[PDB]
């Protein structure tokens, strides 16, 4: 009667998991299986019958699965005798009903472990008085039983600590029972691991008894994985209980290749705990001769093996162990007197340096953080051993700055490890660039400790590159030793000199040697653009020496300005390569940096610099617009040093007059007004495309770009003297505020205000051009002229940038990309002008006649059709600086009338697109990521607009009604969105001040209904993140004691939270309703009602990647 039903089930399985079965028989079989679990009361003895070892494992995997199902749901409708019969029968399965440990399927053990762990979840807190003793006794009987016990303990700890697939009150009961008996649990795990490991040691080698070797080995693996499952979260006292004997056992396991990875992971998890400082002291035991003996022996033994998938991972693990150990030593010294410098610090530094010189790029990048923590420490940066290893570290660092080791090539021994750790040359390029940017900071931290040797090696390297001839891939290259060694030397010298002038006294600076190097790089000459860029960066790096010997100032000029006109490669026979543009750009940039950081040196030469610049501007076709306006920015930076209002005023009028004639001409005025004439001027209406006849339009859009760039530069660079006395003397102070603050006037104001109107017209036409009605007016080859650039797409999508040789590569290679870049840089540059316009000319720009209405009629014309990738730079570049740089007197004049409808539209749009996303390769995730970053920028803008404990401007906003009815729903509706980093930002900093200033209106608003659902749904959204849990509960506690003594409608949703006892709630609510603070005082009532809200706590996905989500102290191997 049951054996026939079990045969029917076996038929359902053999037709279910069969590729030959048609879908109809298959779907009906599935229905019979799920309906067997759901509809049958005799599923327990059937499932127990199917799990017999004699049956096929598949059927068994079904049977226990069925059984599992029972203890999940059908348990509720069960009797006591059925329960105890199920426990006894399942334990009989663990003791006897299991296949041989060597050949038993692992997933069978996993399902059985699911059963036992679920039965533990159900009744272990009270109904299992001797479960630990029982698991111990049954484990002692055999090896299979010990392994299964390891599975049960690991999965149990995973579910109770991380996944929380268990009633919450039972979760606290089980967690407290674990914490109480944790000494016995960890003692059992350690004793069993040591026992099975010792038996493995005694049976390491036998003639024909390998079954016990592989068996006890696998048992040791399971025990190590369970220990790794507990070490991550248990208290530190159990790790160091028996005088840290766990650490010595794990170190003894490092020599065993079959168990080394597990021991290394357990040790790494142990030393990576950022817990209580006094409990982390005994970790320093690992600096001893014994622990470092096993660690170093197993480490350099693993390196002796080739690039095998095992030895490399183990080597990474040990490297991370040494890193986290060093971070521990850095984190302990200085805070406690009992912590001292280890006796074997020198050998540790030598081995760590050996990891720094390793071919693997990953291993080299892993040590950089610990090195920075060593150099940054106050005590260890004075230890003579570290200072003794600093020269070797700097030499190895210089060796590491050269970009070599691409996985596609085979020129370096790093290429092999790069093939192991990376997918393509692009990944290796981006990773190497970032890690190099980090070793710049760590390397400077090393240079401040030994300036003499660092400057010595930098100078020697510079002389080497100036004298030595190296292979260069046309005599030009980007991957050759020439370019990579030139770049590495340039960055090294840059960091060395920068930190030198940052730390060294002026009395101890090698002026003669630095001046010598500056002369050597000024005399050096190359026709290669990239090398020329390296030379320019070396001149800008060596420039501080000019202050001691300003005689070099002419020649330096000659080196920079000549580089501005580096068209010597090709004039008109072929287009200029991207390398050339990069060189001229480096030249103009270096000129700006010189005029910005040393204005008093260039000021007496303002006449010759102005004359040479205007001689470069005499020919319109010679210089690029960015180059022209960059040199203009330099001239303005020099002009600021005049410190006289009328002088800088006259110079700016004369400088901007050519921009005034082109910008204020009625032809240009009509171009920026009519949307059709704008297209005819830019030239996007071209039906048939030919390389010729496109030049006049290029001069048109080039002239417009020149005007916009010039306005942006003059607004950005012009400034009045910092010192108030020099401001009054030069005529820059024209009044005083109501509060008594000074009033300043900018010389560029009178000129820029004449351009503001046409600028706003251009912004109007550009914002309108995104409408599909006007977008369809463009030609077919220019339908994507307003689309997002490919570099922006690959950048926001996280994918690496394309890898190309700058020496042989056109600047655009596509007229469509030239158009797209033009529209992007123009659209962003205009909002840069309006962004910097406020702080540049504050009162004269804020008192503009009908300012807010003109901005709403120019900058916010078509916000529906404007995409996200154009909206976010607008808010970050224009709105945020405009709000943050506006006084509270002019606050309600133009800030609020713009912020109201803008924030409203942001709430509506973000709500819509976020609904589209949450309702469910590179094209869709692109838009999704755009929405996410747009949400981040909106939340940051709203945050700084209202929070610095609420700021003054925030309250001045809270006076208004529209910004409140649009501000309150946004910050609290933002919690229900997937962006986790933006949730923690608004909760602790923004969401709470939004209530302390509406206490008088909260009674009239009755917003208790929307607020509690918003915060609860927001907890349901992320949940898993500990930060969002702590902050979201902090808000949940703040909104609990604030609205409960006012409304009774809180209990309408407070009781809708699942797994809630009315006795518990009413015994933690009514006692909280009455203050009784004079009777009972409590400060930590948060941890009391956290159990009252757990259906919203959220749980991470825990069916696919079980171990990685649970263990949070294991660094990713990357």
């Amino acid at each position: 009667q049951v054996n026939a039903l079990c045969e029917q089930l076996v038929k359902a399985v053999t037709v279910m998991m069969d590729p030959n079965s048609t879908q109809r028989y298959r779907l009906e079989a599935l229905k019979f299986c799920e309906e067997f679990k759901e509809k049958c009361p005799i599923c327990v003895p059937c499932g127990l019958r199917l799990a017999e070892k004699t049956q096929v494992a598949i059927v068994r995997h079904f049977g226990l699965q069925i059984l599992e199902h029972v203890v999940k749901f059908r348990w509720n409708g069960m009797s006591r005798l059925e329960k105890v019969y199920l426990k006894n029968s399942v334990m009989e399965l663990i003791a006897n009903g299991t296949l041989n440990i060597l050949e038993e399927e692992n997933h069978i053990k996993d399902a059985l472990s699911r059963i036992v762990v679920e039965m533990i979840k159900r009744e272990w807190p009270q109904h299992w008085p001797d479960m630990l003793i029982e698991l111990d006794t049954l484990s002692k009987q055999g090896e299979t039983q010990t392994e299964l016990v390891m599975f049960i303990l690991l999965r149990l700890a995973e579910d109770v600590v991380t996944f929380q697939t268990l009633p919450p009150q039972r979760r606290r009961d089980i967690q407290q029972t674990l914490t109480q008996n944790m000494e016995r649990i960890f003692s059992f795990l350690l004793n069993t691991l040591q026992e099975n490991v010792n038996k493995y040691q005694q049976v390491k080698t036998d003639t024909s008894q390998e079954s016990k070797a592989q068996a006890n080995c696998r048992v040791g693996v399971a025990a190590l994985n369970t220990l790794a499952g507990y070490i991550d979260w248990v208290s530190m006292s159990h790790i160091t209980a028996e005088n840290c004997k766990l650490l010595e056992i794990l170190c003894l396991l490092l020599n065993e290749q079959e168990l080394q990875l597990g021991a290394a992971e357990c040790l790494l998890i142990a030393v990576s705990r950022k817990g209580k400082l006094e409990d982390r002291k005994p970790l320093m035991v690992l600096f001893g001769d014994v622990a470092m003996h096993y660690i170093l022996s197993a480490a350099q033994t693993a390196d002796g093996g080739g690039l095998v998938e095992k030895h490399y991972v183990f080597l990474k693990r040990l490297c991370q162990v040494l890193c986290a150990l060093g971070n521990q030593l850095c984190a302990l010294l200085g805070a406690d007197s009992d912590v001292e410098t280890p006796s074997n610090f020198g050998k540790y530094l030598e081995s760590f340096l050996a990891f720094t010189t390793h071919p693997s790029q990953f291993l080299r990048s892993s040590t950089q953080m610990t090195w920075g923590a060593l150099f940054r420490h106050e005590i260890l940066s004075r230890d003579p051993l570290l200072l003794a290893i600093i020269p070797k570290y700097l030499r190895a660092s210089m060796t590491n700055l050269v970009k070599m080791g691409f996985p596609s090539k085979t020129d370096s021994p790093s290429c092999e490890y790069s093939r192991f750790d990376f997918d393509s040359d692009e990944d290796f390029n981006a990773f190497f660039n970032s890690s190099r940017a980090q070793q710049g900071e760590v390397m400077r931290l090393a240079c401040r400790l030994d300036p003499k040797t660092s400057f010595q090696m930098a100078g020697e390297w510079l002389k080497y590159q100036l004298s030595t001839f190296l292979d260069a891939g046309s005599l030009c290259s980007v991957f050759s030793p020439s370019f990579v060694q030139w770049e590495a030397m340039t960055l090294f010298l840059e960091s060395v000199i920068t930190q030198m002038f940052r730390t060294l006294n002026r009395e101890e600076i090698p002026v003669n040697d630095g001046i010598e190097l500056l002369q050597m790089v000024l005399n050096f000459d190359t026709k290669d653009p990239l090398i020329l860029s390296c030379v320019l960066t070396n001149v800008s790096a060596l420039f501080p020496f000019v202050t001691y010997r300003p005689e070099f100032l002419p020649q330096v000029f000659s080196k920079l300005f000549s580089s501005v006109t580096f068209e010597t490669v090709e004039e008109s026979k072929a287009p200029r390569t991207r390398a050339v543009r990069n060189v001229r750009r480096h030249a103009c940039s270096s000129i700006i940096k010189m005029c910005r950081d040393y204005p008093q040196l260039v000021l007496p030469n303002f006449d010759m610099l102005y004359n040479h610049v205007k001689q470069l501007l005499s020919n319109e076709l010679l210089l690029t617009q960015m180059e022209k306006c960059a040199l203009m920015e330099a001239l303005v930076l020099i002009s600021n040093q005049f410190k006289n209002y009328e002088r800088q005023k006259v110079f700016l009028e004369e400088l901007m007059a050519p921009v005034a004639s082109i910008w204020l001409s009625q032809d240009m005025h009509r171009v920026l007004s009519d949307v059709d004439a704008f297209i005819a001027y830019v030239g996007t209406d071209q039906k048939s495309c030919d390389p010729g006849l496109e030049d006049p339009c290029g001069l048109n859009r080039a002239r417009m770009s020149f005007c916009v760039y010039s306005i942006l530069g003059v607004v950005k660079r012009t400034c009045w003297p910092t010192d108030l006395e020099e401001a009054k003397a030069g005529g820059f102070v024209v009044g005083y505020t109501s509060s008594g603050n000074p009033i300043f006037r900018n010389p560029c104001t009178e000129q820029i205000l004449k351009l503001l109107d046409n600028l706003l017209a251009l912004i109007r036409t550009h914002n309108t051009l995104y409408a599909p009605e006007m977008l369809a007016k463009m030609a077919e080859p220019f339908t994507k002229a307003l689309d997002m650039l490919d570099a922006e797409k690959s950048a926001i999508l996280g994918l690496p940038q394309p890898l190309l040789e700058l020496n042989d590569s056109p600047v655009f290679k596509t007229v469509l990309e030239r158009m797209q870049r033009f529209f992007s840089t123009l659209y962003e540059n205009c909002f840069h002008i309006l962004g910097k316009a406020g702080p540049s000319m504050q009162q004269d720009f804020y008192t503009v006649e009908d300012l807010a209405t003109q901005l709403l009629s120019s900058a916010f014309v078509n916000l529906n059709n404007i995409p996200d990738y154009r909206l976010r730079p607008m808010l970050r570049v224009f709105v945020k600086p405009l709000v943050l740089f506006c006084p509270p007197e002019h606050y309600e004049a133009l800030v609020s009338p713009i912020l109201g409808p803008l924030f409203t539209y942001l709430h509506m749009r973000l709500s819509q697109k976020w609904q589209v996303i949450n309702q469910r390769e590179s094209q869709e995730m692109l838009e999704e990521q755009l929405v996410r970053m747009l949400t981040r920028e909106v939340m940051d803008l709203i945050t700084v607009c209202c929070v610095s404990e609420l700021t003054d401007l925030g309250k001045c906003l809270m006076k208004h009604e529209d910004v409140c009815t649009a501000l309150l729903i946004t910050a609290f509706n933002s919690l229900a969105w997937k962006d986790t980093l933006s949730c923690q930002r608004t909760t602790s900093q923004l969401c709470w001040p939004l209530l302390k200033q509406v206490l008088s209106g909260t009674l009239l608003a009755d917003a208790v209904t929307w607020l509690f659902t918003s915060v609860l749904k927001g907890l349901q959204m992320h949940g898993q993140h500990d930060g969002c849990m702590a902050s979201l509960v902090h808000l949940a506690f703040q909104i609990y004691e604030a609205l409960r003594p006012r409304y009774l409608e809180i209990r309408a949703v407070m009781e809708q939270i699942p797994e809630i006892q009315k006795d518990s709630l009413d015994q933690f609510d009514c006692k909280l309703l009455n203050p009784s603070l004079q009777k009972v005082a409590d400060k930590r009532r948060k941890d009391q009602f956290k159990r009252l809200i757990a259906g919203c706590i959220g749980k991470p996905l825990g069916e696919q990647f079980r171990k990685e989500v649970h263990i949070k102290n294991l660094p990713s191997l990357f």
